[PDB]
């Protein structure tokens, strides 16, 4: 029995080499090719495993219940159960047999064909048939398509039917001007190594009406992924790309001929959208007659996925950004339905999934405005909109008297001389400032003084009631919002700067809409929701209902008062409660400071909608407030 455990070592090493993909090392562990030993030579074992297991994409061989006994003086039979993963799913409970051999001191395996699959007999063969699964669709809250599959018109040229000289140059220029293409692009496409003169060289996926086709230009219909909104929802939806051999090596249940989501919801929901491949993996005898069916099941097309997004609101929010750096989040704050998740600038997902140029992708990747960023999921300093939270906390703990009038002289203020040359600044030199005036003019000095009077302890008690440090249950990659880098400010300056939303605060636009939902639910925070069929989740008693009834009327004056920072929104004539903001960041590139514009707004009458828009590294005189009129009209009209 001292050699039985040595044989179990070799059997465990044999299945480990098969599991590791090292078919040569597993073939070295066999004995001699005889009549009652190995049924094939060593190099022939490498080929049989590499051909069969490679055809079925066998990966992850796991064994169980190993029993090594004694049959003769030189024969030690063994048996075990095993399972493996193939391109058609998991192949379970496979009963393997065989024998072992040990002549001198080394123990080897008597290789037999049944060590590839249980029922193999000599010249038996393996067949695999597969059928691709159609990818599921991504639809909005009203069934409108966001990521679907349709017929695409592919433009291409046959180098033979172009010409020989001069006529070929003229026909290239005719196609170049008829479809907005570079003459260097056509000549570089038809001059690649794969191009034959009679081949169809694809050029561009045209989306509009088909123009007049010059000589050599033909258009073929191909089926592929299509995004009706395009740039307007590229960061959220994402794109699909060709599946590589490395993707198959990681997950053999993928379709080697299909597409895989590379970013956005296409990647986050890739398993539900891609479905399962159908087909049959069978063993045949030498005659090709089906012997045993190992795996067989029919194709299951991918599921559709309905989002809370409004396709009309998504396009309106994105176009309102005018192609500048920024983002916009629109919700129904009583339920959390994310109506829009726009990010700008953006990339073309249709061009991305239909083959993109190396320089076109380089332009996206090296654009300093970085269109690949999902800005609705990137943490920012919230700015002056965060004063709503600081005021609500000060009202709940009794620190802020809504009618107490602070006397503030000038535009700069500091606690005492220990602050050095640093001072909190404001923009409006208003002498008599209470809570309402502080919100109308957005007074940092008022909030900084109220935050310092409140103290870090009471401030964090109110802050910890929100969603700082929480992972939102959303299919979007994001980091939790943070109050500061550490659990303590350890600085009166940092405490005051946090008071008006300008410390180490990092809150992405989606998390901001979650925190700000308390002003539309009487102090109840409603978590955002992207999947339509999801259940509404909320947190009770985040802030007091009294604070809501005090701040929201003041937020109406931010729009209605003639000196309110959002007074331009009064032109709409709709019930609006808003709060603006402008944060300052230090971008060491140009060294001159950069500014982020912010806007929070919702309907205080029906609580039907709520939006949080922002501009990153805004241009002078540009703001989110001057861009929200069109989106506010649509949300007020359709969401009450
Ligand atoms: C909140 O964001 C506040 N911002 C500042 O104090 C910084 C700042 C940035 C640019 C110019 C001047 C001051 C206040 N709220 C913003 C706003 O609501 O847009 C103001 C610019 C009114 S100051």
């Amino acid at each position: 029995t001292q050699a039985v455990e040595a044989g179990e070592k070799t059997v465990e090493q044999f299945v480990q080499a098969l599991n590791k993909g090292d078919y040569n090392k597993a073939a070295e562990m066999t004995s001699k090719k005889a009549a009652n030993k190995s049924a094939l030579s060593e190099k022939e074992i490498l080929d049989k495993y590499q051909n069969i297991y490679g055809a079925a994409d066998v990966k992850g061989l796991q064994i169980s219940n190993l029993k090594v006994d004694k049959k003769d003086d030189s024969t030690y039979s063994f048996s075990y159960k095993a399972k493996m993963n193939t391109s058609l799913g998991e192949l379970k409970d496979l009963s393997y047999k065989g024998t072992l051999d040990r002549n001198d001191g080394q123990t080897t395996i008597n290789w037999q064909p049944n060590l590839v699959f249980p029922e193999m007999e000599g010249n038996d063969k393996v067949s695999l048939t597969t059928q691709e699964a159609a990818r599921g669709n991504i639809i909005d809250r009203n069934g409108e398509p966001l990521a679907t599959t349709g017929k695409l018109k592919q433009l291409g040229v046959v180098p033979s039917k172009l010409g020989d000289g001069g006529e070929k140059t003229a026909n290239i220029k005719a196609i170049a001007s008829s479809f907005d293409l570079t003459e260097d692009a056509i000549n570089q496409a038809i001059s690649q190594s794969w191009v034959q003169p009679d081949y169809f060289v694809p050029l561009k996926i045209i989306d509009g009406a088909t123009p007049e086709l010059p000589a050599g230009a033909t258009i073929q219909e191909v089926d592929g992924r299509y995004y009706p909104l395009g740039e307007a929802a590229a960061q959220l939806i994402g794109y699909v790309g060709d599946i590589t051999a490395e993707d198959i090596d990681k997950n053999p249940e993928l379709s080697s001929n299909g597409k895989i989501g590379r970013s956005g919801l296409e990647m986050a929901f890739d398993k539900d959208l891609r479905g399962t491949t159908g087909g049959k993996l069978s063993i045949t005898d030498a005659d090709g007659v089906e012997k045993k069916v190992l795996i067989e099941h029919e194709v299951q097309n991918g599921k559709d996925i309905k989002l809370t997004i409004d396709a009309k609101a998504q396009k309106t929010a994105f176009d309102s950004l005018g192609g500048k750096a920024g983002s916009t989040v629109a919700t129904t704050p009583k339920t959390g339905d994310l109506l829009a998740l726009a990010s700008s600038p953006s990339y073309d997902p249709n061009k991305m999934t239909n083959g993109i140029s190396q320089e076109d992708y380089k332009a996206y990747e090296e654009n300093p405005e970085q269109p690949f960023i999902s800005r609705f999921a990137t943490g920012y300093a919230p700015g002056s909109t965060f004063k709503m939270i600081t005021a609500a906390i000060g009202l709940d703990n009794g620190t802020i008297d809504p009618n107490e009038v602070l006397t503030i002289n000038g535009l700069k203020w500091q606690k005492d001389s220990s602050w050095g040359s640093y001072q909190v600044t404001r923009v409006s030199d208003v002498s008599q400032v209470d809570l309402k005036t502080a919100l109308i003019y957005s007074d940092n000095i008022y909030m900084a003084q109220e935050t310092l009077k409140m103290g870090e302890k009471k401030f964090r008690i109110g802050l910890d009631k929100f969603i700082f440090g929480e992972d939102l249950d959303l299919p979007i990659s994001m980091n939790p919002a943070q109050i500061s880098n550490e659990d303590s400010f350890n600085s009166d300056i940092l405490l005051a700067d946090t008071g008006y939303g300008q410390g180490e605060l990092l809150i992405n636009p989606i998390q901001q809409a979650a925190m700000y939902s308390v002003f539309a639910n009487n102090g109840t925070l409603v978590y955002p929701k992207l999947i339509a069929d999801k259940e509404t989740k909320d947190k009770k008693n985040v802030i007091g209902e009294t604070a809501v009834q005090t701040i929201v009327p003041d937020l109406r004056e931010v729009v209605q008062d003639v000196n309110g920072t959002a007074h331009s929104l009064s032109a709409l004539g709709i019930p609006l409660a808003a709060k603006t903001g402008t944060a300052e960041i230090k971008e060491k590139q140009d060294e001159k400071g950069k500014e982020n514009s912010f806007l929070f707004a919702f309907n205080p009458d029906n609580q039907g909608y709520m939006m949080v828009s922002m501009l990153e590294n805004k241009e002078d005189d540009d703001s989110a407030t001057k861009r929200a009129s069109e989106l506010l009209q649509y949300l007020n009209q359709n969401y009450q």
